[PDB]
């Protein structure tokens, strides 16, 4: 109905998301105590370059991750807008990316406690892919849910507020969630406070502890973006 924040990701082929409203990340994450495929040498990078994001001229983001020389790279979105409690939260996505070394995520972030992590595929062929709702930035709190994900299109929706989280895959009307969590089974629950706030996240990484080997993956590997919309 009434958008608060939207991206149909329009524009013509091989152009750049739209940077007034997406942060592309510059460099992957240094990583304190890594391990083995977090290592600087082994972990994909990001980059802002069109190779890796790039809108395709019929209304899709793509987000690909891609090998030069040695190196692999991958692309992350994040939105500088932010939003809180009581919204609907949903993007059209398709994982053309499900190989070897392949890490893609859809899910909302703040830089303090708490993240809903809404779809996340692993390609280190040890994870279950898997919806969940963090409550620890140290990752030591959460209820999670193990999902499937096919190389199909799909809508992927969350409801957040300071009650609970609820979450949907091609939600039509009256469907119940797939997942829902309510603040009570997470005893440090972030969401019911005052002015809490999140970003959307869009990425493709490769490596890293959920991505690990690449080697004999499909790259260029795809995720497509149709839209992304909150009201
Ligand atoms: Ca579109």
């Amino acid at each position: 109905v009434n958008y608060v924040f939207a991206d149909e990701f329009d524009g013509p082929a091989g152009s750049s998301p739209n940077t007034s409203k997406w942060t592309i990340a510059k460099a992957r994450e240094t990583i304190k105590d890594p391990t083995y495929w977090e290592q600087p040498g082994r972990i994909g990078q990001y980059r802002d370059d069109r190779k890796n994001a790039f809108l395709d001229g019929k209304g899709n983001l793509v987000i690909r991750a891609t090998k030069e020389g040695d190196t692999y790279y991958g692309a992350k979105l994040a939105s500088v807008w932010e939003g809180g409690a009581g919204h609907t939260w949903e993007a059209r996505i398709k994982f053309n990316c499900l190989t070897a070394g392949a890490w893609p995520a859809f899910w909302l972030g703040t830089l303090g406690e708490g993240e809903l992590d809404i779809v996340e595929w692993y390609g280190n062929g040890k994870w279950p892919s898997a919806t969940t709702v963090h409550a620890k930035s140290n990752g030591g709190e959460w209820e999670t849910h193990n999902i499937a994900v096919d190389t199909a299109w799909h809508t992927w929706r969350t409801q957040w507020d300071a009650n609970g989280a609820r979450f949907w895959q091609d939600y039509t009307e009256g469907a119940k969630p797939y997942f829902e969590v309510s603040a009570s089974q997470l005893p440090d629950w972030p969401f019911n406070q005052p002015g809490y706030t999140m970003f959307v996240v869009l990425n493709l990484a490769v490596a890293g502890s959920g991505g690990e080997d690449p080697s004999g993956g499909t790259y260029p590997a795809d995720m497509l973006v149709d839209y992304v919309r909150v009201w």
